[PDB]
């Protein structure tokens, strides 16, 4: 075709569910934008211990400049695949396609050792804001400028009383699926405080021993951003989760009192179809330009409509902030 991000990928064999995660982060209008406007070579980071020399974001930057050409109707990702393939000899790509990209961007010239310190008795502000920063002190790209945000573990031990609160980023929301569910019953679930089982106990430093101790997390701060992934592989649940496509409010998930609006739009799908045993996956996006709905299968690139997004395949969202989007002010 002629418009660019309306470009399809050929499935260069199984390659699971590399495509239509190249298609989510493909319409993601801030990370396709520092691409093509070559504000990536400025950063590329070139003896990054934990980089590809710059492979893996060179490699994106020529796919994403072919897909937004104008020229293909579909491209191979090839060399991108190749590369990513290096950076990971091998489930959930998306968070190694993001610590490639990261890394190889990476801002850090050489990450500095950060003891732990835990909360202690420190208001949850100064010690999110400490953990923050010292996330940045060792991780500070425009995958971070976009993806990161921080959440919160509060473990509390039966055995001696012991409260262990940490504060750690992330680049994606791992929900639980509580029959059909919203969203924000995922979300709901994901906050609630937990038991964890005798398979997976804490080891509690103050006791030197594992057990039962509850664990419960909060979000503090949302990135411009969110990439939402549902839990549905652990037999596939296959639920029905309806979501949101525009006008997703996170405030009253926010622990951080002083944080901002946070209200999202949805932007990009990832689908799978079938099990694992056999499924295939596609993508649903939002075009930059025009602002329609479009379904990515591979090669096949075709129209959508707002109807089709919500359905039982969608597996992981995309949602961007409404105060990040680009040319548009709020109040
Ligand atoms: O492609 C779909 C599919 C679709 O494009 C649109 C709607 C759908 O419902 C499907 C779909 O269900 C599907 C598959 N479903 C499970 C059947 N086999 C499972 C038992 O092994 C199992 C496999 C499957 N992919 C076959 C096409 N892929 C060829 C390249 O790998 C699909
Ligand atoms: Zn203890």
């Amino acid at each position: 075709m002629e418009q660019p991000g309306l470009c399809g990928l050929s499935n260069l064999g199984n390659t699971c569910f590399m495509n239509s995660a190249i298609q989510c982060l493909s319409n993601t209008p801030p990370l396709t934008e520092y691409f093509l406007n070559d504000k990536y070579q400025e950063e590329l980071n070139f003896d990054n211990p934990l980089g590809m020399r710059g492979e893996i974001a060179k490699s994106y930057a020529e796919l994403i400049k072919q897909m937004w050409s104008g020229k293909f109707s579909y491209v191979t990702p090839r060399a991108f695949k190749t590369q990513v393939g290096r950076f990971a000899p091998q489930q959930e790509l998306l968070a190694f396609l993001l610590d490639g990209l990261h890394e190889d961007l990476n801002r850090i010239r050489k990450k500095p050792y950060i003891q732990l310190k835990d909360a202690d008795g420190r208001p949850d502000k100064v010690v999110a804001e400490e953990a923050w920063e010292n996330h940045l002190k060792r991780n500070d790209s425009i995958i971070v400028d976009i993806f990161h945000g921080l959440f919160k573990s509060t473990l509390v031990c039966p055995e001696c009383a012991k409260i262990s609160v940490t504060f750690d980023p992330f680049c994606y929301l791992t929900l639980p699926l509580a029959s059909k569910v919203k969203l924000k019953d995922c979300i709901e679930l994901f906050t609630t405080k937990e038991k964890l089982g005798a398979e997976d106990p804490w080891y509690c430093p103050n006791c030197k021993e594992h057990q039962q101790a509850t664990k419960k997390l909060d979000l503090w701060s949302l990135p411009p951003v969110l990439v939402v992934h549902l839990k549905r592989f652990s037999d596939k649940l296959d639920t029905l989760v309806d979501f949101p496509i525009n006008d997703l409010d996170m405030s009253e998930f926010l622990i951080n009192p002083n944080a901002g609006p946070c209200r999202y739009n949805l932007i990009a799908v990832s689908n799978h179809y079938g099990g694992m045993g056999g499924g295939h996956y596609t993508a649903f996006a939002k075009n930059k330009d025009d602002g329609k709905w479009y379904y990515f299968d591979d090669s096949s690139v075709s129209t959508a409509s707002e109807d089709q997004i919500v359905s039982k395949a969608a597996y992981v969202l995309f949602y961007q902030r409404q105060d990040t989007f680009s040319g548009t002010g709020f109040f």
